[PDB]
């Protein structure tokens, strides 16, 4: 059967994973970097080989991929980057911790955003410290005005990840290419949702572990033949 | 000028230290080599350089150099294209041997001939060579045709398989207005510099490109340099 591996990057700098890092291009913390090395060794020890790699345009995922490729001696593999595998864009909340979020928007609204599949946070306004840093970053310059999010619901995030999966990743899998995907919790959520045909409520409950190879065994229809599996101990 | 092109030769490798012929052997950077690539990156960063696409070989000394550069300039998001065609010259049976071993087996004279010759290849790497499997059977070359997978190369051979990539994959990008970074190897970059400046065989063999230093070209719309290559740094 086809074999697919996913890896979610680990910790980013300045505690930004607990601060709605979203589309801000936070680097890995040294610890986050160590997780990626540990995961790389798991794959080396297991003798995994890949033919193509997919990642986002965010450095925390890219450096995670680099760390894995280094560890398994396949730095020579072709690599494809796409904004479509970016983390969820958290709009105005980006960079705020939990207390600052509650203080600014209230517990009632924050709880609603947290449990909703289709409600976006408020948009990142020009007064936001990250507004121009992200919205005018040249890596998004070719994006149409509607493709470049000011904010995303989980639904929005999954909707823009899947076209890439369908058009670019699927064809590779169907040609027997062994695929590695290094991305983010919410973009990975979209792939896991489509693969296992999960429900909105179920995908919002799924919390993929970080820095750990996630292995899928798929049949000819790209349906999983078993639950996701993890590498390590 | 209409276009700007940046080249960089990989930093010092672990085998450059041991003074062994690497060629297609996938030797990694030495720590100094990594520091060189880093300084190259900082130079590019201080000068405000921006790229849109990166080309490199399938050898990690060039790749890690590119990685180190992309890190220094905060452009890790750029698309990266890897090709064997940008690989170091394939040193055949000399692969793995050092200076002494090479002179010992072949004599100083023969070494002189190979050194100064543009089109005379070293002896072939044969099935009993200790790095034969390591290179000739590495799956990264699985898709090469029988003719393409070399047992050895003269500089001429190297340039001949490197230029096709330049003309078909790099040139169109440049004329598309994409700012190109090429992180590769001495002899593969030699082919590009030879074509750009229209150099003679003797002129190119006399050309020593420094490890880990950025080489900048200002090109006209026909990819002709308006001025001599420039190095970047302090
Ligand atoms: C006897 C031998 O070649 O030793 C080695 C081994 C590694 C590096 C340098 C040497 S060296 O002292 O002889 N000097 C040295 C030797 C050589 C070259 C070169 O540029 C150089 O500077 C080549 O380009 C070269 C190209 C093709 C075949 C052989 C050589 C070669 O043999
Ligand atoms: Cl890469």
């Amino acid at each position: 059967a086809y074999k697919l591996v996913l890896i979610r990057h680990g910790e980013s700098a300045w505690n930004l994973e607990n601060r709605f890092s979203g589309w801000y291009d936070a680097d890995l913390s040294p610890a986050g970097h160590e997780e990626a090395k540990r995961g790389g060794q798991a794959l080396r020890d297991a003798g995994y080989e890949f033919d193509i790699c997919f990642t986002s345009v965010q450095k925390r995922a890219i450096r995670t991929l680099w760390t894995v490729l280094d560890a398994i001696d396949q730095m020579w593999l072709p690599v494809v980057r796409t904004w479509r595998l970016n983390e969820r864009h958290y709009g105005g909340l980006t960079g705020l911790n939990k207390a600052e979020t509650a203080a600014k928007h209230g517990e009632a609204q924050v709880k609603i955003w947290r449990r909703s599949y289709d409600v976006p946070p408020p948009p990142m306004e020009p007064d936001h410290p990250f507004y121009s840093n992200i919205s005018k970053d040249r890596r998004y310059a070719d994006l149409t005005e509607d493709q470049l999010p000011s904010c995303e619901s989980l639904k929005d995030t999954i909707a823009r990840a899947l076209p890439f999966w369908n058009e670019e990743i699927v064809p590779q899998i169907k040609e027997g290419k062994r695929v590695l995907i290094a991305a983010h919790g919410n973009s990975l959520r979209g792939i896991v949702k489509h693969l296992e045909g999960l429900s909105e409520e179920a995908i919002m409950e799924l919390n993929l572990p970080t820095g750990i190879p996630i292995v899928y065994e798929l049949d000819k229809n790209l349906k999983p033949i078993k639950p996701m599996q993890f590498l390590g101990d």
